DNA sequence: TCACGAACTTCACGAACTACGCAGTTCGTTCTT
DNA sequence: TGTCACGAACTATGTAGTTCGTGACAATGACAA
């Protein structure tokens, strides 16, 4: 797919929503697209391809929809993000 | 539209090689390929890529191609590297 | 090869570049009959060498030829002349 | 295929192989090469593709063997030929 | 020059390839390849040279070709065969 | 290396050669020539193969060298022998 | 309203085939012995 | 003579890279009522 494109180059989007999510705990769809700058309709896309693999799970709190991550969600984060402190070891 | 990535969530495969050769120095797009299991054709894509925006260079031997980072490629590789750890500030 | 006995799919995209100089991607294929696929992988490598340059117009993207590129160009179309005068 | 390369960026090895042809009728092999300056292996390389599609055959003669183009060698020949000019259109 | 090898000391490469094509009528150059051990390189030069003796002919389908033994390729592959039992009545 | 050329379909000469001397046993440098469609030069090219690999040995019936099988070479006939067969079953 | 489906373009990368080196090998001429 | 060394031409095959297809994908300008 995409992927390596002139705005991302290091980072995929999914990346700046997982951790997002780290934080927030959980946030609407919205608040990730202008949070992170990433246009918003790659921000539902990925959400889609999120919830369809079982990384993030919905979240109806009032009539606004949430996004939170889950169990394998967070693992996951954990795989990619240690992965992701080898590659910012180098530089050292 | 559709998303599916197992080798790549998190990093592209041009992250993946900026940093290989700025742990390296200079390298083959073969052993670039090898020694991040980035499959050879992307390998070579994403350099195409970095030489046309001037962030790595050719280097003809004899009958073998080296690619290396520039300036422009280090100072990137390093700032980008940086905005990283400061997301990552929540480990 | 059979479509490329003689010339390359990078012939068809620079001419067709002479005679538009700007240009998308998508076009280029159409204008050629070359497979976008294997047109873009040459813009690829075209960009890599300085023999074509990108050119978003804010969201759209417009591949022009180089100074670099021009000469290149003229040159090896000498070479195919001094092939074909002699028949 | 390969065809494309930095060798090779408009005219493919077997342009060379095939002009230097009608401009001698009957070379051999080794003699194909050297007036050319292609590496002698892309030329048998190209040469058995010829014999293949049937556009060259050999001569047997003597000692060292010749290749020559044929009937359908020769008008493929002009036919491409031709159609370069259908393209030098924006040297002038 | 000097012989090294190992594989062709009886058989060359081209009678692996003539036999599978009894065995099949038509074949890709990936499936007779796979199906005989010898490289897919060498069967590309020596089809090559077949359909260049007329002993084969090709038939595009979709996005490959097959290759298929002719009539007097026929001819050749049954007589080789024979004069082959001529030898091998050695013992 | 050579190998296949339009002598050599099927058979090398190496065939020809190891056949002739499981006949004869042992043949002439030259003898083993006529007895078969081989040119002489091809056939000491081989026999210097074989003899560096063990598979033949010189001999003396009073000045010529004679050639013939050993240990090492027999079992070689009597192993490609096989492989030449297993592959026509199928055609036969 | 918010995510969704259609639309454009570029990305990832696998199959297949080419440009071309290397290491044989067929045989024909010098050359040694 | 017989064998070796040279020596001109092709075969075998591996390595890197090309064509061009398929399966994504990023950021749009509409459905969807």
């Amino acid at each position: 797919g995409k992927i390596s494109t002139d705005k991302y180059i290091f980072l995929t989007p999914r990346a700046y929503i997982i951790v997002h999510l780290l934080k927030v705990g959980k946030a609407k769809a919205s608040e990730i697209s202008e949070n992170t700058q990433i246009p918003y309709q790659t921000v539902i896309q990925n959400i889609r391809w999120l919830l369809a693999e079982g990384y993030v799970v919905k979240e109806q709190k009032g009539e606004e929809i949430y996004y939170k991550l889950t169990d394998k969600g967070k693992q996951l984060a954990t795989a990619e993000l240690e992965k992701i402190r080898k590659l910012v070891e180098v530089v050292q």
